């Protein structure tokens, strides 16, 4: 009732929703210790300050979108925008010790089409907590739990850890449903007051620490709809960071779908460079000024201002689009990344 049994032989396997390893094997792994599912959490006693960043091996963001090592993080995005392929890219890439997955509320399909962008190298540092669809609305709002308990175990481990949930959005529809059944009532958008008070308590347990970390990925998925979320409303307001993936891009076969314009890092100018600051914030301008030049030449003009923004946009829209358009075996470190960045921006 409300423990879970964990140690180290979690890395490497499938585990429910209440932590039980769900691939059968004759010989069990080794889980000497109990924790409870809830933590007080981490007592201010004392909090910390996001300072160091956190390296995802995705160009856009590391470039100009830069995250932190104990960052609360949305990645929000609709059907059909490349999500599952940019939170592969992002376990493969990232600079952590260990990752924590936590994959709810899909069928069994989506989660084995996820599983397999993860290599045996990066499976072999993961944790994965599973609760498809059909599994009872209890199990599915534990895991939430279970994947962050998991994570703080790590943590004490003094490990780097990436905890990654997809989705807030379906374990909230699973604490709803919890939640409505123990006789609340629906307080906004068919969500009863647990659902939302459960939110910062979850998210306030990532965050940097004396030893270790958690550094936590929580995704947001929407709706092709103009019904408001009140969930990813409140997840909005409590983020360290927001990255949002568009059906415009989308369409346009731009992957990552990420919207430079809509996203934002809270933390970047704290772990990154003056230079590199200066660097990011020329080049999300000349992505937000570019213009088809086929505008242009259809009309017989000569334009070239002098508009010297939009002249530089133009000029650089293939070094610029080169680095934010990155392919899943399109590999770059950090260092590479920063380099690059300069030259697009030159
Ligand atoms: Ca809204």
């Amino acid at each position: 009732s409300h423990k879970i049994r964990v140690g180290d032989a979690l890395l490497g396997r499938l585990i429910d929703g209440i932590g039980r390893p769900m691939e059968s094997n004759i010989v069990a792994p080794y889980l000497p210790f109990e924790r409870s599912l809830y933590a007080e959490p981490p007592d201010p006693l004392l909090r910390q300050v996001i300072d160091q960043p956190f390296i995802l091996g995705v160009r856009a963001i590391d470039g100009l979108l830069t995250c932190g090592i104990g960052q609360r993080i949305g990645i929000f995005a609709g059907s059909g925008v490349g999500k599952s392929t940019l939170l592969g890219m992002i376990c493969n890439g990232a600079s952590a010790d260990i990752i924590v997955l936590a994959l709810i509320g899909e069928r069994g399909r989506e989660v084995n089409e996820f599983l397999a962008l993860l290599p045996q190298s990066t499976l072999s540092k993961c944790v994965l907590v599973v609760t498809t669809s059909d599994r009872p609305a209890l199990e599915r709002m534990k895991a939430a739990f279970t994947a962050t308990t998991i994570a703080e175990y790590f943590r004490d481990q003094g490990k780097n850890v990436l905890l990654m949930m997809d989705s807030v959005t379906r374990y909230a529809r699973a604490a709803r449903d919890v939640g409505l059944a123990s006789g609340e009532p629906d307080v906004r958008g068919g969500f009863p007051p647990s659902v939302f008070s459960s939110l910062p308590k979850l998210l306030e347990r990532a965050g940097p620490a004396p030893k270790g970390s958690i550094t936590a990925i929580y995704t947001v998925l929407l709706e092709s709809d103009n019904v408001n979320d009140p969930i990813g409303d409140e997840v909005r307001s409590i983020l360290d960071g927001h990255i949002v993936l568009t059906r415009e891009l989308a369409e346009e076969n731009h992957f990552p779908a990420i919207d430079i314009g809509l996203s934002a890092s809270r933390v970047m100018h704290n772990v990154v460079t003056s230079e590199h600051l200066r660097a990011a914030a020329e080049c999300k301008k000349l992505i937000a000024t570019y213009k088809n030049p086929e505008l242009l030449i259809r009309i017989g003009e000569y334009t070239m201002g002098q508009d010297p923004e939009a002249d530089k946009a133009i000029k650089n829209r293939k070094l610029i689009q080169n680095f934010i358009q990155q392919s899943t075996k399109d590999i770059s470190s950090y260092e590479k990344t920063i380099e690059s960045l300069f030259k697009v921006v030159a």
